[PDB]
DNA sequence: TAAGTAGGGGAGGAT
DNA sequence: ATCCTCCCCTAC
């Protein structure tokens, strides 16, 4: 109890042991890395000649799943299938990571502040908190991925992330269904009781939105030549891949609130399109539009290697950040840089360039933000230098982040966030 | 109270 | 035209 200050050596190693975001990507680091260690030997491209089917499988409602069935014995009385169930740290303006298909039938989502979410429960229906079981979810990926391995289906299996794995077959030229209930079942025997849902599809968009189709507990098959408009009328915007908040939001503006991505593929043209979100993103949605991925997403089939390598390493840091003069922001930055090397260490690089990056309070923002020790509004500020040789010593790093810092020029009482970046990683 | 980061991509200056 | 820096955005 009593939360270590952000002024306190073990700073880091207390936030991050509690941090699901520092979890999630670690896990998804360390996947990656284990991807390329257990296929050094093995070869791995795929090409224009192949022919292939993708399966993506990802478990339902991940942090909610795995921390009902570890509930402790105070949460007994709890009913998975009938009660909204979300893991969250707090009680008010406490992220909830997950929650169960319960709660979102409230609709309450991944992300939501737990305020924000009981406001939407009509009287009579309590929403249950679950904490964190860290290594529960790690020993419950484990299993996920040891099994798909065991079955011997996929030419390929790429971890995307902790609950989610974008599975391919190679075909040479109604199995794809018994394929399907075959891994879930496997998956909720390995597991214990989680349950995982499939998109199959013969692209990754399709693969992705048939996996969202399928969700609660079930697979979806789909492929190109399957869609009908009653497919494309079942997604909000923001269900294509690469599209959040902001493209919604610009789609919205543009092509006069479509509600379903069938609206949106009836009144959009690709310059429009182009002109509203920008080129590139205007044209892999003009793809996914008609089934078909853009270059890009396609170079984790035809080269995995090059883009599950790692190439750059850092960490950000946007709560918890208060501090009153510059000793202790260079004491802090120094720390940073003393994890951040033992972690270039580990995977044998050096560094050539390096950022600093920092959250400073808006001008017209609330000295103290509605989230409890939170970053509140924020302008970002950012600068990187290119090192002379591509190093990983101290001494070099940590004189140069601090010289970055005085040269951005936030005053310390300002400083609500900060992040150390190793931008360019050159191998030992 | 309450608990990031990798990597695509664009805008605009530099070349 | 093409590259580089400092953002912005999305994922999970
Ligand atoms: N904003 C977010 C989004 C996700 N996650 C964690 C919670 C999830 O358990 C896990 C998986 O992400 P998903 O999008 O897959 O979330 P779920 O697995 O909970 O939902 P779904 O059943 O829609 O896949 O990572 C998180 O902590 N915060
Ligand atoms: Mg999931
Ligand atoms: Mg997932």
């Amino acid at each position: 109890k009593r939360i270590v200050a952000c002024d306190d050596p073990d700073f880091l190693t207390s936030y991050f042991a509690h941090s699901r975001l520092h979890h999630l990507s670690a896990w998804k680091a360390n996947l990656k890395d284990k991807f390329l260690n257990e296929n050094i030997h093995k070869y791995t491209k795929i090409t224009d000649k192949d022919t292939y089917i993708i399966f993506h499988i990802d478990f339902d409602c991940f942090f909610a799943t795995v921390a009902y069935l570890c509930r402790s014995s105070s949460f007994s009385a709890c009913d998975f299938k009938r009660d909204p169930i979300v893991v969250c740290h707090g009680t008010k303006n406490s992220d909830i990571a997950s929650c169960n298909y319960v709660a979102r039938s409230y609709g309450i989502k991944n992300g939501m502040w737990v305020s924000q979410a009981e406001k939407m429960l009509p009287n009579g229906i309590k929403l249950i908190s679950l904490p964190y079981t860290f290594e529960q979810f790690q020993l419950k990926s484990e299993a996920f991925y040891s099994t798909l391995k065991r079955l011997n289906i996929f030419n390929l299996i790429l971890p995307i992330s902790i609950d989610e794995a974008v599975c391919v077959r190679i075909i040479p030229d109604t199995l794809n269904a018994r394929l399907c209930e075959e891994i879930r079942q496997e998956i909720f025997q390995g597991t214990n009781g989680c349950t995982v849902s499939i998109g199959c599809s013969d692209s990754l968009v399709l693969a992705r939105l048939a996996l969202k189709m399928a969700k609660p507990n079930g697979y979806n098959i789909t492929f190109k030549s399957n869609l009908s408009e009653e497919f494309w009328s079942s997604f909000k915007l923001d269900d294509l891949p690469g599209v959040g908040h902001s493209t919604l939001s610009r789609l919205e503006s543009t092509f006069d609130s479509p509600h379903s991505l069938n609206d949106l593929r009836k009144r959009y043209t690709l310059d429009a399109l182009k002109a509203s979100v920008g080129s590139k993103l205007g044209m892999k949605i003009h793809l996914a539009l008609q089934g078909q991925d853009d270059e890009e997403s396609l170079k984790i089939l035809y080269d995995p290697k090059e883009v599950l390598q790692r190439k750059s390493l850092s960490i950000d840091i946007n709560w918890g950040i208060r501090f009153k003069n510059i000793t202790q922001v260079d004491l802090f930055i120094e720390r940073g840089c003393q994890y951040l090397l033992e972690k270039l260490n580990e995977i044998n690089k050096t560094t050539s360039q390096i950022t600093l990056k920092l959250m400073r309070r808006c001008k017209d923002a609330p000295i103290e933000p509605p989230k409890y020790m939170g970053m509140g509004r924020c302008d970002s500020f950012s600068r990187s230098s290119r090192l002379g040789i591509p190093t990983n010593e101290f001494g070099i790093i940590a004189t140069e982040m601090k010289s970055l810092y005085r040269t951005l020029g936030c005053p310390p009482m300002e400083l609500r966030g900060l992040a150390l970046q190793f931008n360019k990683l050159v191998d030992v």
